[PDB]
């Protein structure tokens, strides 16, 4: 017989025997070591003191998953070790100061989302994703990448959308302190002042321009005369701009960094642009360095911290 460790979140640790002859999966359940699934796998020489990742079998272990990923889904391991045997393939450069992903696997919009938030104040509610968050903003962006598909339910290959991957994201980091009011004023109805908060508060779909939004911006009204509807007041320490892929000039120092998509629904290609001394363009690994820029852009991140309209 030999020992191991058995564990969900690798903090804390769970010493067992097991005999040689069983296989890991008949005396763990579903087992991994490092990505590989080791349930039809014998123990061997080597994997003396190993740390393997188990789906939990008991109340202990499935309190301490959900501690660390708070998540009940039972195949949220399979499909996130699945997912890291390929980010730990993947080549993860550092970009002006940044890091980036190598393409593969059509991560393009992963490396794209990637940038952004090492870019935007967010912390992340499950103690596994803000772990992973530290360590890919250090260099090694593997278990991080391998996350964000787990609780995306995307697999490897899939392609992504940047504005789908952000929402997903945002719904599990602490954005309740975020708030957003609004004013729909329509001749006939009038008035209304609406309130969201969380994902609803610094996410908006329709226009890239964040000026634009504190301005106004035509929506159908219930009557059907199209009214307009502005930014009231803005409590986030960032906001993000969406709108269909359109050409669009992004200036020097008006914005934090956006998206760039080109090709067709569902089958284009992501490229990040960031907002620095100059502008910088990031794909993938490569980059390029322009002073303006005028393309297909369907994501602009913006800084805030407080924001109080004039219109009355
Ligand atoms: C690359 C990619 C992967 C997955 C994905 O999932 C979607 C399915 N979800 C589960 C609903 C989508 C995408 C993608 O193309 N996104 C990009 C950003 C995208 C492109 C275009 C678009 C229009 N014309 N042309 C040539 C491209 C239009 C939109 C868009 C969004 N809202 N409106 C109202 C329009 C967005
Ligand atoms: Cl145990
Ligand atoms: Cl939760
Ligand atoms: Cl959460
Ligand atoms: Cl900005
Ligand atoms: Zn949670
Ligand atoms: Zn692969
Ligand atoms: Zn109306
Ligand atoms: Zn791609």
């Amino acid at each position: 017989t030999i020992k191991v460790f058995t564990t969900v979140d690798n903090i804390n640790l769970h010493t067992q025997v097991v005999d040689m002859s069983m296989t890991y999966g008949q005396q763990f359940g579903p087992t991994y070591l490092d990505g590989a699934d080791v349930t039809k796998i014998k123990p061997h020489n080597s994997h003396e003191g190993k740390t393997f990742y188990v789906l939990p079998n008991d109340d202990t272990l499935r309190v301490e998953a959900f501690e660390y990923y708070h998540t009940t889904d039972p195949s949220f391991l399979g499909r996130y070790m699945s997912a890291l045997n390929h980010t730990k393939k993947w080549k993860y450069p550092q970009v002006n100061g940044l890091t980036s992903i190598k393409w593969a696997d059509n991560n393009c919009y992963l490396a794209t989302a990637l940038l952004t938030l090492q870019q935007i104040e967010l912390k992340f509610n499950p103690p596994a994703l803000q772990d992973a968050y530290y360590r890919a903003r250090a260099g090694e962006a593997a278990n991080f990448c391998a996350l964000i598909l787990a609780y995306c339910n995307k697999t490897v290959g899939e392609l992504g959308d940047v504005r789908e991957t952000m929402s997903y994201l945002f719904q599990h980091a602490n954005l309740d302190s975020c708030k957003r009011v609004l004013n729909v004023v329509c001749k006939t109805c009038g008035q209304q002042q609406t309130t969201l908060k969380g994902v609803e508060a610094v996410m908006y779909m329709g226009t890239l321009s964040y000026e634009q939004f504190k301005k106004g911006v035509q929506i159908p009204c219930t009557c059907g005369k199209q009214a307009t509807k502005y930014l009231v007041q803005q409590e986030s320490p960032f906001v993000m701009m969406s709108a269909p892929p359109a050409q669009y000039e992004l200036k020097h120092g008006t914005f934090t960094c956006a998206s760039e998509y080109t090709g067709n629904y569902q089958c284009g290609h992501y490229k990040h642009i960031t907002s620095k001394e100059t502008l910088y363009c990031i794909d993938g690994a490569l980059l390029t360095k322009s002073s303006e820029y005028k393309g297909p852009i369907t994501d602009v991140f913006y800084k805030e911290n407080s924001y109080t309209t004039t219109i009355k």
